[PDB]
């Protein structure tokens, strides 16, 4: 324990304080007659490269501390010490790969991977022993990466971009806040370089021009689409901010988003995914994408949490039992200010559960009511102008986060859609409800008169994801860090 039992590691050696699992490390060494496992320089490079990705992503002080210790040992040609720590670090790496899809949320969105992980599984240790036997350690590492080809495509682009990282490229500058098509451009050189850096087709852009010509109109709009901006062709502050992004900032985002896929690595055949920073969702039935929709997500002050839930059921013409927190902070203040707020929003005051007692307002002294002490509940009646619209998609969980229709459809016109108190508002709620029921053969004979709860035959897994970079139709897409979760990897 306190000292790893190998002849070639001195008891004085600092690797004895850096090794997380001395017993398992000894097991691996003893079963290879205590020889070096990292003698082949290609294998040690591939592992450092993969650890560099973890480092850049900035979610793991553990993997960062180990990586720099390893680099230190390599600088000083202390290859014995490099070997042991590398073996120990590969065990942590295998645990990481196995545990990410189980408790990963904690490392990327609640805290950090600071403390050593529990040993990897028996199956993983066996896989390790055989990889050593066959001199296939690199292949072992690659096998313990996500199934999704989205991982590979993100890492390819990372590699390409890593090579040209520290090449100088002028900041794009303009003096007029907005440049439209036809307007003169001071810095058209930088503009086109920076369109090229994100792998847009730059070939058909004219070289000798010095204004916003026809040949830029498609490229700028495509750049705007790639970043979830309004494709209005106007080079504004939003376009410029993304243009002037460094390659080291882009590599941070790629690294972080690559490793994030380990938290949602499988595509199930039946599935619902909401990408918060992309403000959209998709529903897969039977391995086939059957439904897509823009969504509204929680505001920055009441964010939609990243989580896994299940959809069990669906309410048509739902009522809205107003959560306590929303009654005190939002509704009651306004009710004190507007005698007729409740009548306009068809809300009632309730003192009961299941068979509740409808309380008459104005029999309360509203000026004397303190929101936090108010003892009753609020309930909004079913109707087209209900906050849940005509459909609530029940995804029970401890945070009371679910999906629902909305009467406020104009919110879908905005590019950034962090407006709600946490729940996910679905644009095509009607089509979504139709598809859910069809795919379980639960279609309604007739549209319900009023409130109808429909239980699903099979629960559908719901993944609420935070992925600010992904691969779509041959290019990488990017999204604003709406909840500031990828801020640490940018240096902010």
């Amino acid at each position: 324990q306190r000292f790893v039992e190998l002849g070639w590691i001195d008891s004085t050696s600092p690797v004895n304080e850096q090794i997380t699992n001395p017993a398992l490390v000894e097991q691996i060494y003893h079963s290879n007659n205590d020889q070096l496992l990292w003698s082949d320089l290609a294998t040690a490079n591939h592992f450092e490269a993969q650890l560099e990705v973890i480092h850049r992503a900035s979610f793991s002080p553990l993997f960062s501390r180990q990586l720099f210790a390893l680099k230190s040992y390599r600088q000083q040609d202390r290859w014995h010490e490099y070997d042991v720590l590398a073996t120990d670090t590969l065990l942590q790496y295998l645990s990481y790969a196995e545990q990410a899809p189980k408790v990963g949320i904690a490392w990327f969105f609640e805290g950090q991977l600071d403390q050593p992980l529990a040993p990897p599984s028996e199956e993983a240790q066996l896989a390790l022993h055989m990889a050593i036997g066959n001199q296939s350690l690199a292949r072992l590492m690659d096998e313990y990466t996500p199934q999704d080809p989205a991982y590979q495509q993100l890492l390819q682009a990372y590699q390409s971009l890593s090579s040209i990282e520290f090449n100088e490229v002028a900041l794009y500058e303009q003096m007029e806040r907005l440049k439209r098509p036809g307007d003169p451009l001071s810095h058209r050189e930088a503009l086109v370089q920076r369109l090229a850096l994100v792998n847009l087709d730059t070939t058909s852009i004219l070289n000798d021009v010095a204004y916003y010509d026809a040949s830029l109109e498609k490229p700028i709009k495509q750049f705007q689409k790639m970043h979830g901006l309004q494709t209005d062709g106007v080079i504004g502050p939003q376009t410029m901010k993304w243009l002037n992004t460094s390659v080291t900032e882009r590599l941070a985002l790629l690294a972080l988003n690559a490793e994030r896929i380990r938290l949602w690595p499988t595509q199930q055949d039946s599935m619902i995914v909401v990408n918060v920073p992309g403000f959209d969702m998709k529903y897969w039935d039977a391995g086939r994408e059957v439904f897509e929709s823009k969504v509204v997500v929680g505001k920055t002050t009441r964010p939609t949490p990243v989580m896994n839930t299940k959809l069990d059921s669906l309410i048509i013409n739902p009522t809205w039992n107003v959560p306590h927190k929303i009654m005190v902070e939002d509704i009651l203040p306004m009710v004190k200010r507007d005698s007729e707020y409740l009548a306009n929003h068809h809300m009632e005051i309730i003192r009961g559960w299941s068979d509740p007692e409808v309380i008459d307002p104005a029999l309360i002294d509203w000026e004397a009511v303190e929101p936090e002490t108010f003892p009753y509940r609020l309930r909004q009646q079913a109707g087209v102008q209900n906050a849940l619209g005509t459909y609530k998609f029940n995804t029970p969980n401890s945070r009371a986060i679910y999906l629902h229709d909305t009467p406020s459809k104009h919110l879908f016109n905005n590019a950034s859609r962090a407006f709600s108190s946490g729940c996910i508002r679905v644009e095509n709620a009607e089509k979504f409800a139709q598809t859910l029921l069809a795919n379980q053969g639960i279609t309604l004979d007739d549209f319900p008169v009023s409130t109808q709860a429909i239980a699903l035959k099979k629960r559908i897994p719901v993944h609420i994801i935070y992925q600010t970079v992904w691969y779509e139709e041959g290019v990488l897409h990017y999204r604003d860090d709406i909840y500031h979760y990828d801020a640490l990897a940018l240096g902010n």
